[PDB]
């Protein structure tokens, strides 16, 4: 596999010539994402970016192509990888490689190397070359970062280094492990420094979603975290409006190009009631659908039980559900003998960041029959039993795998929340140690109050005398810091 | 055009290597309708339509699909077309035609003439295709209709006959009936008794929708009905389920997929409240949408106000609106003065059942431009502001156009209506005058009860004693005839 | 018991020095009832009611004082009671003794037989009263009704004039009605022709509720419905409003009040999904409780589901429901052995029209203790299972028995109704057999139009092109005859 | 004003003779407060408030009354008044100076000095009278506070013993302020060390709400807190859960007893949407209302914004709102002129903690004319206008003014975590410095379970996988401390 390389510009991507519809769908998406073009004009002409060389590795759809593009109008160099097989918008990617003023014969973007539908080892090779820089004395130095693959990749791949060997797999790792051990592997017979190099070079990682998160947080306490870091899931502006208002949003778009179930009626079983499990149990609720939650956290099990939801276990409820959906982030939700329970036609999906909240594996292993019928939806067959389940996106974020993810003006929050991290950790890079920070209250408000505005919404101004009262300025920060919304 | 001719069959659909991912859809689809399940054991045997020849002119889904094949398993012949140009699901109609066991090379399925994306002519050609049956001593004995355009192809069509001559079309009739009228005049050049003679055959007609059924009271309000009619729309376990929950589900599919904007948030305007609309604002609502509605019926528009709605006219509402739905089944909702208004980049779109809710007409001899962006998907771009609207299927019926229209579980309470309806004519026909009739209550009950239990839900029964207070049967019906449900 | 007297009006009501609070809460009242108000105006030089004797039987609330004073507006004596034994607001029943413009000691008003509280004995006595004009051989020409005791009354008392015999009850009879039959009784040593003259100058009935209506359509089918009657229930702007709506608002109310018990989180069964049904399980909905509902319709059964609740019988459901309620018309729903099975310190009520939804009489003879909490809250202990229930009203319609019935601006559409069909059999007695009927639907609009207007909604014109398209008048119907709205 | 004393327990109240009825109440309420019995039987054996002598300031209610018995079960001593001139329940008031063993001639309960309708020198001669201890050998060692009135009280009092003077105060000042300043200066007078003394003893204050806590932040910051405090508020268990679901409770209660208005198609304006704000809109919403709010926060407007509400501005909106509703926990929110600037009949109510987030101050110095409706509801006419409003409460708390506050479920969990505050603050003194505290995680938990098992809710258990993958214990706490549920 090797990059394709045209004007300068490698990148490895399905369709170039997707490139002027992709332009056309980025240009809508503009308008739905102020927050992205209120930076690029408050930015434009400070280029608070130059010298950034940003490996992304993110979902490459058209909300994220704002972004890049976000990213180079503030002065960034950047190379991109998506962080999932089948999250790739297509169109999107080409419009990348082509930049707004680019042809597919004359491309003007930048390098992308990403399709919907790549495999385990074309999934590795890519999130490879989008942090494998041209010039070997300028490496990354950036790391926007989606679920941590790049992170890991670089940590775990100098890890590896310093110890002078890269470890075999066990028979039964994940595949995903199998494949990432064999990268790393392979280009340590031919290149013994390369990720330690980079990771001397990264001045900071910008981090995006919970799983990618809790092992930042898990890094850091390892002593293991290189560069300064970033939380980005944490701003109220991300988890509060995109875990939660966008998956109200994508969770219904997923399963209805999937499988045109009506939900309506139907007994629907939702694991987890963290911001994610909250957007697809109001969204399946909205719906018509019946609506139980599953929760190991009494807090927010009684949080969906004052929302109207029965709190039950997978246990007790799985035969009865006409479609599942796991909303953890955690393994092992939904086992093999889970599915062998699960009634005739019944669907399956995971909207978590990883596959293995579905015993994918086990129900590969398991002697079941697999029909395709259609992209990212799979017939199960089960010859004891004779039922058949539907499992969406091979268990994979099934929002992103079967429909478009989140939203345009809900990504706007989320891509805001790490344009300014990425400006902030990198004209500040000597005011962070390598440890994992929020951003401060007041740049949330700024997200926030741009979404306001372009909705229309009208804002109160506090008296002076208002202000002192709640001893706060009239300008913000408004709450205090433990504050939750 | 020409029709293609595989092994005794006529038809013309996209593209006949399709079948197979129908064929699936199609097996998916059987298990979501327990209605025409149900009506498939419970008559195979009796074979109650051995003898019909029925002509149907309804949108060419999975759904549809199924239909089709609980007629021919219940004894009938069918030839099919859509009754929309953009509505056609090309995989369902290549099934069809092949049928369950048929092949691409060998079909052993039935006429359909449709695909998605025709033009105007093309589309009355397909029609005409329908009801012209080979063998004229065998024309259409029965019509399945939705919208009403097979019944008016054999009434007008008819009442040109009579008059010896086909009129011409006015300086500016609707492209539509300009084309309607061209089929009739170049076939009444060859052909002077042929809607005469197919009007002389038909023995009822069934009509699935309520803007059919308006016209059908029209056709009979003037003397002009030639059959007895069945409104299968009056069903209370049609309108009250398909119309509007049916519309809850596919509203929003149709738009996430033509769009994939944000609704939570959004300023949103239905027209209409009925039970189309009121599916629209049930559905905006529950995605955290801003919903206000139009009507002119106050008893709709208190209904509205008590579900937490804004009743507002076009002309207070449509400069502010995010999102515009036209759901009445009217003429003149959003003229082109109010598209002028429209806000930058607001979504512009039509759920009833033609395309002049929407000034269409109006919007293209204006002199604003339009870009398309992909099938079924326009900006128009007014160069005076410089304020764009995205148009949704060219102002026609939304969710069929942009998505798939209902799910098969909701088509699964329209289509046992139709099913049962369409015996019931084929076999007491004698039963029946010229003129539109709605189904026993019963019967509505006998369908409704097929799907709670499908869905798990447990009806309670009646002990006798309380039959008896009630003054109705233990096996109903259980509600006087005026009831509203 | 003897009736009062003062400046000519005949009375029997709690206490008079009420008036005060009763006159300022009928003028706030006053102005959320524009559709009463309207009809005071439009109605004023008129006097439509001028020689009508009108003897109303409907819960003396302080919307039913309103609806009193419209009636008299018009030019109408009238005699009112209670429908129900706790309903009576004492306040309203002393303002219309009293009147607009009169003292305790010297009342304006109009006479009035009602307090909360009544013995069954009290209750049919005061009904007896109501019904008892003191002028010659001019007695009562109109009742306007709600549940049918005034009609039942009246038609059953001269049904055993008649006869000669009144009949000794049988010892499985309720209270109520061995209470009944033993006024009959007294009064047929007394009077011979009492009840035969009164059915004789009784013009017509108006009747307000369901489980009236249903009662009036069983008298009509024996031949022996003495005179014309209007089903107002089943006006548009009453069931799907009142029903629906004030229930929403009122079921809450009264739970609130009676126990203060926290609903969201709750599991709650609401037995029955007519219009009162759909009414309570949306408030329960709303306040976060985990609805599930019973019914015996399948229709009814596939909205409750749609609408994202189980539907379930009583058996399966009542040991787990911390709150049920019935809501049905019928008897024998909740059995004293549902109630043993229920769990401890559960609520019960009922909402539709008389106290034998529940098995009160089974519970009364059980052997569980009753302990009273406060007027209409008793909690109900078994002690062999040791569990308690808290009961409310005794099983009567808890909204007006815990609270205050449906709010002014609901009760608005209902007394609307009320009045326009007063004016009706009035005005238009010779076209009215001895049959049931139904307003018209200009009506009914009519209704429904001045509040919309007056919530400040804005209904859209048809032009004239919109309404021929339609086949409707742009002031005239908007729906057929069978439309479900 | 003299407290009366009945077996050598002083109090004041106003009617000993609701005990009777009081009791029931509470042992009702105990069946639905399982936090509180939970740790009744946990606790009553360790006895861990053994010498604790609890002065609260709290309001009255049921619910505090189970609380005030939970402190007595556990070893405290505790002297009560109502933090509110309004919320008082005078019958559980009555319920607690008995005892569950008492009678009215034989009362066994705790000081009480509070009744329903205060006037505000009795408001503060109760809590006088509450922080006042006979022995003064033994004062007040600890405050379970409630908006902070008994903590001013003690620290305000003793900055003015220090100070040698207590100010005066102007014409122009907070009514209940120069109040403040006339016990304070009267007392100083005779005593002029005594709340000195009793700053002194004070181990610690437990603070309930959201006002109360502002105001501890204002003492903290100026190193004035005299003691190691801490904020209950903000738990999860209570600000997530009583502040949103309390209130979505107790909001349309109040309104319910003190107006009876239609909620349905209403516009109502919420000003604020912080959690009260929140729960206010969601009861408003699921009653069928059309909300708009009011913020000054982008993030919480935001979050309005994509719940289905129009963000507006008081000034905008206020002419045209039929309920108004403050929720903001700031002064001057609604002034004259917007009250002045209200449509005639509409309603105005305050659910936040102090009065004067509405203007009552210059509404009563307006010249507008007041009736009293009964008792919590005043009709304001204006003259000029000819307009009358309805002012809940005279603007206090409504929901515990107009009705009877938060339900007993719901209190159960701001309860249990007062309750181990209390059990902290006092067996383990030592570890706290004179700061504001919150509880940790791990208790929160505890609190959630105990009511997610009363609900019938069953958790899931992390195998230690999961436990292992997550980063934490099976045992919990499950969330990172930031963590915003
Ligand atoms: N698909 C998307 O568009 C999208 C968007 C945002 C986040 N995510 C991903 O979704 C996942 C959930 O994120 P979140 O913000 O909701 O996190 P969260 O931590 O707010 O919520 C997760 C919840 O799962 C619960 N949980 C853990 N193990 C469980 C088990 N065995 N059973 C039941 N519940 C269990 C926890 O108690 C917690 O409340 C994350 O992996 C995140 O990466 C996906
Ligand atoms: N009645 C009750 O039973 C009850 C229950 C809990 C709390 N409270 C009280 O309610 C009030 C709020 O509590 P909370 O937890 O919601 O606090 P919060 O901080 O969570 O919410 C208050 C919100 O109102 C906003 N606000 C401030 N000034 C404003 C203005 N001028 N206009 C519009 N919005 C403004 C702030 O942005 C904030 O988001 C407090 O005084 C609290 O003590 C009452
Ligand atoms: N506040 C109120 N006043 C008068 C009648 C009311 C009421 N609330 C409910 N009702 C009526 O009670 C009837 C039950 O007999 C219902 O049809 C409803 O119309």
């Amino acid at each position: 596999l090797t990059p394709d390389v045209r004007n300068g510009i490698d990148f490895k991507i399905a369709d170039l010539s997707l490139a002027d519809f992709g332009r056309k769908e980025l240009r809508i998406a503009e308008h739905e994402m102020p927050g992205l073009m209120s930076l690029r004009r408050e930015y434009a002409e400070v280029q608070p970016l130059k010298g950034a060389r940003i490996s992304g590795s993110l979902h490459m759809t058209v909300q994220t192509a704002v972004l890049i593009e976000t990213l180079t109008a503030l002065g960034a160099e950047v190379r991109w990888a998506s962080c999932n097989i089948f999250s790739t918008q297509d169109h999107a990617a080409a419009a990348v490689v082509v930049g707004p003023h680019g042809t597919p014969d004359e491309p003007k973007g930048v390098p992308v190397f990403a399709w919907k539908g790549e495999t385990l080892e074309e999934y590795w090779w890519a999130a490879e070359q989008m942090l494998t820089w041209p010039d070997p004395d300028k490496p990354a130095n950036m790391i926007l970062d989606d679920g941590g693959d790049a992170t890991m990749l670089v940590l775990r791949g100098m890890q590896y280094e310093k110890a002078g060997v890269v470890p075999p797999a066990e028979e039964d790792d994940p595949a995903e492990w199998k494949v990432f051990l064999n990268l790393l592997r392979t280009r340590f017979e031919t290149d013994k420094d390369k990720w330690t190099k980079i990771a001397e070079s990264v001045k900071g990682v910008t981090e995006e979603t919970t799983t990618g998160v809790l092992r930042l947080y898990q890094f850091a306490a390892a002593g293991d975290l290189a560069f300064p870091a970033i939380n980005v899931n944490d701003s109220v502006t991300k988890s509060k409006f995109d875990n939660k208002y966008g998956t109200r949003h994508s969770l219904i778009d997923g399963i209805n190009r999937g499988t045109d179930a009506l939900i309506g009626g139907k007994k629907v079983l939702i694991c987890g009631y963290g911001d994610v499990g909250k957007g697809c149990a109001e969204a399946m609720k909205g719906q018509g659908a019946r609506v139980s939650v599953t929760e190991i956290d009494p807090i927010n099990a009684l949080q969906a039980m004052m929302e109207g939801f029965d709190v039950v276990t997978v246990e007790e409820a799985i035969g009865d559900a006409d479609i599942v959906v796991t909303a953890t982030g955690n393994k092992d939700i939904i086992m093999l003998e889970h599915i062998k329970a699960m009634k005739d036609h019944a669907i399956l999906g995971n909207i978590g960041h990883f596959d293995n909240e579905i015993d994918m594996a086990g129900l590969e292993r398991s002697g079941a029959t697999r029909v395709n019928v259609k992209p990212q939806v799979d017939l199960w067959t089960f010859g004891d039993t004779g039922r058949s389940i539907i499992v969406l996106s091979e268990g994979r974020l099934l929002n992103l795998g079967n429909a478009t993810g989140h939203p345009s003006f809900v990504m706007s929050n989320s891509f805001a929340n790490q344009t300014i991290a990425q400006i902030e950790l990198w004209t500040k890079n000597d005011e962070y140690d390598n440890e994992v920070y929020r951003l401060p209250k007041h740049l949330d408000e700024k997200v926030a109050r741009i979404h306001v505005e372009a909705l229309g919404g009208h804002l109160t101004k506090l008296t002076k005398e208002q202000a002192e009262y709640l001893g706060v300025d009239v300008e913000g920060p408004y709450k205090p810091d433990h504050y939750r919304y």
